[PDB]
């Protein structure tokens, strides 16, 4: 009952900070829609702008997680910076429309693969779409996506944690919660969803070089929160 209570709370934290694809008004753009280019600055400006907003929403999601507030701000910051890209990647991949081969952002902006590539994903584009495509068969809902996000976040083995053991105990209930929910809702889903964390980490790891490359390409400055996120 306390685990059913935790599950409902995580689902809510997610739903409140992440607009569903079905509850969003999709809109497109014709900017470099059919030709891949190094970087479309107009798409980068819009994309990076939305990235900043989503990062803020991720911090809000984290704050809504039971116990997170309890940890020290130092630990809150370490956990967030280590898992933010993972979560940003999972979020955009959850708004993938296979028929149109597009992904939709929080404000309804819907870009095709080419535009995703041109907005900044570059050489990581196909890798991201493949992750999104492999996500579909799992048919996950708000609570599973939220529990997965929380599992990516609450990791007590992150380096520089002031209270690693306290973090471990906060994640302990998460795996069980997910275990139980998966079997109560749609009766091998447990390990398949968990394996995705690895795929996720693998992709976010490629972000370190990507940001350096983008910085070298843009005429302006890298948005402060993105900077802070990969600044480590
Ligand atoms: C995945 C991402 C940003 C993002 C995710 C979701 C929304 C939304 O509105 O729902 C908006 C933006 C992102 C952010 C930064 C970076 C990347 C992706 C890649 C993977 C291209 C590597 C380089 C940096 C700049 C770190």
């Amino acid at each position: 009952a306390e685990l059913d209570d935790l599950t409902e709370k995580i689902r809510k934290a997610h739903q409140e900070t992440f607009p569903s694809l079905c509850q969003l008004g999709k809109y497109t753009t014709n900017s470099s829609a059919d030709h891949r280019v190094r970087l479309d600055l107009g798409l980068w400006d819009k994309f990076s702008e939305l990235a900043t907003k989503c990062i803020i929403k991720i911090v809000e999601f984290a704050k809504r997680l039971p116990g997170f507030t309890g940890l020290t701000i130092a630990d809150q910051i370490t956990l967030l910076k280590a898992a933010c890209l993972d979560i940003l990647i999972l979020r955009i991949c959850t708004r993938y429309t296979p028929e149109q081969d597009t992904m939709t952002f929080s404000d309804g902006l819907t870009l095709n693969r080419t535009q995703m590539h041109n907005a900044g994903f570059g050489p990581l584009t196909d890798l991201v779409f493949t992750f999104a495509n492999q996500l579909l068969p799992l048919e996950m809902d708000d609570t599973e996506t939220g529990l997965l996000s929380a599992i990516c976040l609450i990791c007590g083995d992150r380096q520089d944690l002031e209270e690693p053991t306290k973090v471990d105990k906060l994640q302990e209930p998460l795996l069980e919660a997910l275990k139980i929910y998966i079997r109560k809702r749609r009766p091998h889903m447990f390990p398949k969803i968990l394996m995705k964390i690895t795929d996720l980490r693998s992709i976010s790891a490629k972000g370190a070089e990507r940001v350096i490359t983008l910085k070298m390409e843009i005429p302006g400055s890298m948005p402060p929160l993105i900077q802070e996120m990969l600044e480590n």
